[PDB]
């Protein structure tokens, strides 16, 4: 109710942007700040590198992401908000689709890659004056200027996620499933159950948790019955007639049977044909993960108004989300002040794929170059290194050591494929570390490249 | 921080966006073309390959932190909910030095690279300008072999130079200096301390893009800096570069008989050891000593400074860096040592049969029957993907001339056309002397491998 043009607003802005940071807040910013261990970092590199290999098979390129933009009303206080000097409230990305949709709505007309992936940061606010929590998210998006084969693009996105499942150990040998829904279906269900328009976004948000982390229909009913949402007891009864999932042919029949005599039938039928087409394309793409139709699917439905929704789940007795997405044509249109259509998923790849709970056998560094003579180390050692780098072999110089025992103790936390020790008179002792049945070999320095190549 | 300042702050963060401001934010914005994005992938992929040879891993980069007094109004400044003025990265070294001073995570990787964004503030309400910077850093926990680590950073740059077409056939050079050398020159030339940062900023342009000594002297004598004419004359005695042995001799001669001689000589001995390690690393690009080197010297206080330059008649900067141990200490609250470089890799390397012959997509799967395209086409697609072959599906087309006209702005290695009875017509597009071939669909995989 405050006057937005109140002159106290400019007074405090200029006053605060003139203040230098107070020391208590400067120290509080990153007091208990920790960095991932270098073993975490190598795991992150293997995951990212595997992910890009999958994306590139599809002809995708990396696209840049928006870092900063006017706040969206679609987020609560755990989004990071910041003020620029002329008073606009800005946010850091909370997900990556918001900035991508805004960019697709606002950028000048021009060509955009059809298939693109992006690695960006998303942020969570903490209320202790510390820096925001930061997380790596990866998106894969298919953007077209024509509305042709919309269901086929959607099935390719599901296919990419199926390829990711197959590529990683945390997902390759565990039950996963896809659950497909559709914003038009959900809104027609809301029409069917006489859910008041002012309550639907709140209802969608509670439903997005249904059967995730043991958030059963009883919990859902509570929150929908709370006066913060305010759904009538009869409407919740009707919505519960849709609390199920099933394989597609069955689920399409159930749904048509639920809407049989209603005015909603033709629109639902259009929507089920689209899901059917997606399901059929997924069979052509050879998706191995089980597909379910879940009519109350609603994760981020405000972003996906008018389009398919999908989530990929850990399909165990208690389920959790692996990735989620949908067609966000409607989010693009809602941000226009050049038709563009987009479907994609978002994935927290570090949490789901990189944290430990094969591809991870790759070493940070294959060759350690060492010598017990400090002066040989800093001459011949350097000359071997640049040779190995010139032939694509990963290699690093050791610190000084007095004996093999002392060297391996110093490097007890590291893991190499080979440890090369430079002796006097151009002779190399090679300790093979990636096995244990292989004895140490002395070779001539001139043969190091041949010996390493022939070893593999 | 009276209850006054809070109440207005909370109301500021509740205020709705002005429509004119919301439009201005990204009115007129662009993305790079899809061709630029593929070139960026190739460059980034080659860079990472170089870095991984050294055992390096990618380290995360700080996105947001309390504002540094060193930047002016072209750095992006933002207020958080507690009224602290924060900034977006203006460069990557500031964030890395803060982290190394403020975390206690014990072991950090010794060799690391990072790709981050840096930002420049705009005046017309538009979003900040964004640029992609890449850094390579070597971080150590003792003062042993600092010069060897510095020479390795220089060798990584030499490997980048040899790897890319825009740098491997152009005259390039390294110019080496040292913050202690620069500050001893300032003492020798009687340059007042309040003027040294502005002086070092002017000197960082010396002979870059025709910024000759005449232009430097004008700025040094201006109110931007305010150095005496005597002091500028003495500084000109250092306006040269030479190969290292000859450079060290000239510098010792200029300082002979001064109180600074000992510290100069000690500093020259560090630079000689970097030069000697560079020869052992087999650095191919010419190395010069340039006593007035000063790019970002405030970040490299107490450490070596170096730039990598295009060495044509008109010179320009490729990458720059230095040892920023001193920036780390300056951020300790109320040891770690680091050296590295920074480079705008998109501008220098991605801005345009070579690394850039790699195809965005090797196979286009087409058909002139829409139901075959959407049945057999999908099946061939997933089969190609499952064997690591990059492939995409064409839109509908009525003839090969229509298909080729539609895809004029793309470049594939092969166009596979599906027709009746599991017959494929394969057009070879990466050569020109190769005629079309019809094969059985069950042989597409073998046929492709028989060509590469």
């Amino acid at each position: 109710m405050t006057d937005p043009n109140s002159p106290y607003f400019e007074k405090v802005l200029g006053s605060l942007f003139a203040r230098q940071v107070e020391p208590a807040k400067d120290y509080a910013w990153d007091m208990g700040s920790t960095l991932p261990t270098p073993d975490d970092l190598m795991r992150r590199f293997i995951v990212k590198d595997t992910l890009i290999t999958i994306f590139r098979r599809h002809g995708a390129v990396e696209a840049p992401t928006a870092t900063l933009y006017p706040k969206s009303s679609h987020y609560g206080p755990n989004a990071v908000h910041l003020l620029d000097r002329n008073g606009t409230v800005l946010q850091l990305p909370f997900d990556l689709v918001m900035g991508h949709a805004r960019s697709l709505a606002r950028i000048a007309s021009g060509p955009v890659p059809q298939r693109a992936y992006s690695f960006g940061n998303i942020f969570r606010d903490r209320q202790d004056g510390g820096q925001p929590d930061v997380y790596g998210e990866v998106d894969f998006d298919i953007v077209t200027t024509d509305a042709m084969d919309l269901a086929m693009k959607e099935a390719e996105v599901i296919k990419v996620l199926d390829e990711i499942i197959a590529a990683f150990p945390t997902t390759s040998s565990t039950p996963m499933c896809f659950q497909l829904g559709h914003s038009d279906l959900l809104q027609l269900i809301f029409d069917f159950c006489n859910v008041e328009h002012g309550a639907r976004q709140a209802a969608a948000e509670v439903l997005s948790k249904l059967n995730i982390r043991n958030f059963t229909w009883q919990k859902v009913r509570s929150e929908l019955r709370s006066p913060l949402v305010g759904i009538s007891a009869t409407s919740v009864d009707e919505l519960q007639r849709f609390d199920w999932r099933d394989t597609p042919t069955k689920a399409f029949t159930k749904i048509r049977n639920l809407f049989e005599g209603t005015e909603y039938y033709d629109k639902v039928s259009s929507t089920l044909a689209h899901l059917k087409e997606v399901y059929e394309y997924s069979k052509k793409f050879k998706v191995n993960t089980k597909i379910y139709i879940a009519p109350l699917s609603s994760i981020n439905e405000a972003f996906f108004r008018g389009g398919i929704l999908f989530s990929c789940l850990y399909d165990r007795k208690v389920m959790d989300v692996f990735a989620a997405g949908g067609r966000y044509d409607g989010l693009i249109k809602a941000h226009r002040p050049e038709e563009r259509h987009a479907v994609g998923f978002s994935l927290n790849w570090e949490k789901q794929l990189a944290k430990p709970v094969g591809i991870f056998s790759a070493k940070r560094c294959d060759v350690l170059v060492a010598s017990f003579d400090p002066s040989i180390l800093r001459s011949s050692g350097i000359e071997l290194l640049q040779m190995l780098w010139a032939h694509g072999i990963s290699a690093e110089l050791a610190r000084d050591a007095r004996s093999p025992e002392d060297l391996l103790t110093t490097y007890r936390d590291e893991s190499y494929s080979w440890i090369v020790i430079i002796k006097q008179e151009s002779q190399l002792k090679i300790k093979t570390m990636h096995r244990k049945d292989v004895p140490d070999a002395d070779i001539q320095a001139k043969d190091l490249l041949a010996w390493l190549k022939a070893e593999i």
